[PDB]
């Protein structure tokens, strides 16, 4: 029923060559609308602070709620975030707006992918909506 | 006399397969009791925020107090934390509850170990108590 | 006209073998004086918090202002900081007080250098003043 969508650093700045022209507020609106259509309730949060992201992951773990996570640059760097996410009992779907495999080599490594249920990259902001649909059909 | 025990991200969540069933509050109690038995005063702090950890390390450097540090995932990732710890004039003992050498390869690298006095891993929460005893006998 | 000088973790602690004996407050004074002589206004900020640094970079991007950045240990570790800096339309000059190429191997890699206009290392705190002079003559 409840799905948490958590966005990490810089994703508040959305709005165009690499990440598209959709703003973060528009993304929240699109996600909330799609969730409603699927019979879910999406709670969307964004922070540039790793400690804040960790707290939101901890809350999802305590509530046994699924998470759709776009960790931004922390994807490639944060073991702390990986360890928080490893506590999740419900599914974790990693989303990247851009195709990280077509960019710098450092972006092709994720600490999160090995512990995620699955990963969607390169499908733009529709990746979040597709992640929701996965969760609704499961 | 005063020893600072600093715990990094996710260690507030303690309480069981990998890290044991002892909670962070219980750990603080056990450490305070052992410190008292050894004639020390332990000040135990935990944060998921790297900036907060840095501030506590800075304070220990200014006070010339020893530190027992379990940096959590930041062990493997944070040069900033290493540099703060390199300022410490009193001993630094790195502690890990789990045997990081028996886990993923990324956990086998520490930015802290080269600048620590010593390192204890895999002995559970008793590692903190053994670190205290080292400091008391030195 | 306005130049932002942003200092990352531990740089508040300046004041001597590796980084010199000039304190952060003295550095701010020296930078402000040099900026005035060059007809610039320098805004100098320091934080141990990556989220705070990101916010200051975001502000510079929105204002189309140049940045002189000494990211401290985050130089070697933070993709999030690199991505924020990649948004800057005005020049980015990376400065390191110490000669990072004469130190540990991990310090010889920077996420920032590939997206910076240029990089000054090893010239002490004069590196900041030289960065200002570059910006004034450009
Ligand atoms: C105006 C602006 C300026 C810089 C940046 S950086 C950013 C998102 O950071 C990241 C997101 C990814 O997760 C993705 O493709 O969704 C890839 C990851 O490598 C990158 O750090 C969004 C964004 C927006
Ligand atoms: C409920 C729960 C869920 C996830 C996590 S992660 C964690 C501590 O993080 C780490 C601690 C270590 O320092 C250690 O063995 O003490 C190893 C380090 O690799 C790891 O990130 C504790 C903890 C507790
Ligand atoms: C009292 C004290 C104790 C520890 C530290 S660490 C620090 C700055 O950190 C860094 C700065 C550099 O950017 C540089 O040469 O300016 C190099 C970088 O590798 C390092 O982390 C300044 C500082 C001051
Ligand atoms: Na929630
Ligand atoms: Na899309
Ligand atoms: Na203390
Ligand atoms: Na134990
Ligand atoms: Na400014
Ligand atoms: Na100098």
């Amino acid at each position: 029923l409840i799905v948490n969508v958590i966005n990490g650093p810089n994703l508040g700045r959305l709005g165009p060559a690499v990440y598209g022209g959709t703003t973060h507020d528009e993304l929240v609106a699109l996600i909330e609308r799609e969730a409603a259509e699927l019979g879910l309730k999406a709670v969307v949060r964004q922070s540039d602070s790793e400690a804040q992201l960790l707290d939101w992951i901890h809350q999802a773990a305590d509530a046994a709620e699924p998470v759709i996570l776009n960790a931004g640059g922390l994807t490639h760097t944060s073991v702390a975030l990986r360890d928080a996410c490893a506590e999740l009992s419900a599914p974790l779907i990693e989303v990247h707006i851009s195709n990280v495999h077509a960019r710098e080599e450092f972006r092709r490594h994720s600490y999160l992918s090995p512990i995620a249920t699955g990963v969607i990259v390169g499908l733009g902001i529709q990746g979040y909506l597709l992640a929701l649909r996965y969760l609704a059909e499961h």
